[PDB]
């Protein structure tokens, strides 16, 4: 049945342009259009209920269903344009979908390219669990690889009605020209005329630790040194392989004279690392510069940690006999010969990164408003506070601030002003940064987009409207 297998391929889909096509042939034989809404959520699944399908649909629908979302009625009124298709921007527009509004996402790429893994924390599990990431994904499980996320997040995202657009690059905003229009974006390549005229009053920008729109203020902060590297080997699925155990951190303090016998041995001096097998053997450390230079990782000692990760600087020999090298001494060579994935060019997929300058935006929200056109603009994920990869913090945090600016719109919707939605959202932020599962609500199944079943003793009013005036124009 030619439906049936459009929505098994979709379902099963393992590259961005195969959840494209399958997504699109199943709305062709289905006769729907893509891009529309929770109608288009509805008409999908009435024409698939077939048993294989039914336990996604009772799962999106007990989803769709969560008071909170007024059965989709909430934010009915509502159109958004996101920015990114990264985990946190997917996860965004999903949660806009099952508010009601329309939603379109423009992505820069056109694929999903990133193996390196990411920790995810039990509410995390818990809430893709509970949007069908058992369907989606057969695939310890406390951590997904990036683009896995990302197929996932987008195959939800498309039956839920977002309507997405790739290679498309968010360059700005055109403001409203005079009275009667409203908020349109800037956008390269130059847009076909369907993006080009799109109006939104939200904007949600998730484009990742470089971009935030105009206006926002980012607070950087720099500490410490701190080099992190990060490598991928195959995962040929070898029992043996299967056997080796992963190493959930380490570190000084924590499991400690390990790093004694790595340096003897190897010569590597390393602050922490981690090994997550998935689907490469991902590992993680941070490495002392000293030792890095010593090792002929760095080619000199350069004071800014820009130039001394840069290109020119970097020895991809000796950073990838270093990452080897540590990475067969945590697993005792039981993982036997490890090669190098082939990277996103081509490239053997190790690389360095700056541990050390940890970005924080002033603000997770402001208005802009225009011959009479009020814009509400939203940061969500690595672009409102940048994690520090091996605290594992990344996803976690960054759907929080998803469902708190899902929540933000909301009270936009409902009518709330400007200032009275804008503090709101931020007495949430001030809690973003230092959020644990300790300090959360601890059941995590009660979880949802109102902030009281997340944040404990919440105050809502910890932020003034006066505190934002700065925040509106
Ligand atoms: C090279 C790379 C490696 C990483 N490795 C790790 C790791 O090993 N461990 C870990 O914990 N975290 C890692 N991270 C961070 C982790 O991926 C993020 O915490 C997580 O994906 C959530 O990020 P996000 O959705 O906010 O942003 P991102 O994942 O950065 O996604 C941003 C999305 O926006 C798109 N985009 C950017 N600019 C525009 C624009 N102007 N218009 C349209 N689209 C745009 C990007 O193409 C991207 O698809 C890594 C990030 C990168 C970029």
């Amino acid at each position: 049945n030619p439906a049936h297998d459009h929505f098994e391929t979709f379902v099963q889909a393992q590259l961005c342009q195969d959840v494209l096509s399958s997504f699109q042939g199943l709305c062709r034989a289905l006769g729907v259009e893509s891009g529309g809404g929770l109608s288009q959520y509805h008409k999908i699944k009435a024409q698939l209920n077939y048993w294989s399908a039914k336990s996604l649909w009772a799962k999106l629908d007990k989803r769709a269903s969560q008071p909170v979302y007024q059965q989709g009625q909430a934010c009915t009124n509502t159109k958004c344009l996101v920015v990114g298709a990264g985990p946190c921007g997917l996860r965004a527009a999903v949660e806009l979908a099952l508010l009601g509004a329309r939603v379109v996402l423009v992505e820069k790429r056109i694929k999903f390219s990133r193996h390196n893994v990411l920790h995810l924390w039990p509410f995390t599990i818990h809430d893709l669990r509970a949007l069908g990431a058992a369907a989606f994904y057969g695939r310890t499980l406390d951590h997904i690889s990036i683009r896995q996320l990302q197929l996932l997040l987008l195959k939800v995202a498309l039956l839920l009605g977002v309507e997405i657009h790739w290679g498309v690059k968010f360059t700005g905003l055109q403001p409203p020209p005079r009275k009667g229009s409203g908020w349109r974006a800037q956008l390269q390549p130059n847009p076909p005329a369907q993006l080009a005229s799109y109006e939104f009053d939200v904007l949600i920008s998730a484009a990742g630790g470089k971009f935030v729109p105009e206006g926002f203020t980012i607070r950087e902060m720099r500490g410490k040194l701190a080099i992190g590297i990060t490598a991928n080997f195959v995962n040929g699925r070898t029992v043996e392989e299967t056997q080796v155990p992963e190493i959930s951190g380490v570190a000084r303090i924590y499991n400690q004279k390990f790093f004694q016998s790595l340096l003897k041995a190897t010569g590597i001096d390393l602050e922490n690392i981690v090994y997550y097998k998935d689907e490469t053997h991902y590992f993680v450390m941070t490495a002392k510069k000293q030792c890095l230079l010593r090792l002929g990782v760095l080619r000199q000692d350069l004071s800014e940690t820009d130039q001394l990760l840069g290109k020119a600087n970097v020895v991809p020999e000796a950073l990838q006999r270093f990452a080897r090298a540590a990475a067969d001494f945590a697993t005792h060579g039981k993982l036997g010969k490890l090669e190098f994935a082939q990277d996103a060019r081509g490239r053997p997929d190790v690389a360095a990164f700056d541990f050390t300058s940890m970005m924080r935006a002033e603000s997770s929200a402001r208005v802009q408003e225009k011959h009479g056109a009020r814009l509400l603009l939203g940061l969500v994920g690595d672009c409102l506070v940048e994690p520090f990869w091996p605290l594992g913090t990344g996803v976690a945090r960054g759907f929080l601030a998803a469902f708190d600016a899902a929540w933000m719109v909301k009270r936009w919707a409902e009518g709330a002003g400007p200032l009275e939605v804008l503090a709101e959202r931020e007495s949430l932020y001030q809690l973003l940064s230092q959020t644990s599962p300790e300090n959360m609500h601890r059941n995590v199944a009660q979880y949802g987009l109102d902030p009281a079943t997340r944040y404990p003793n919440l105050n809502l009013r910890a932020v003034t409207p006066n505190q934002v005036q700065d925040l509106y124009d």
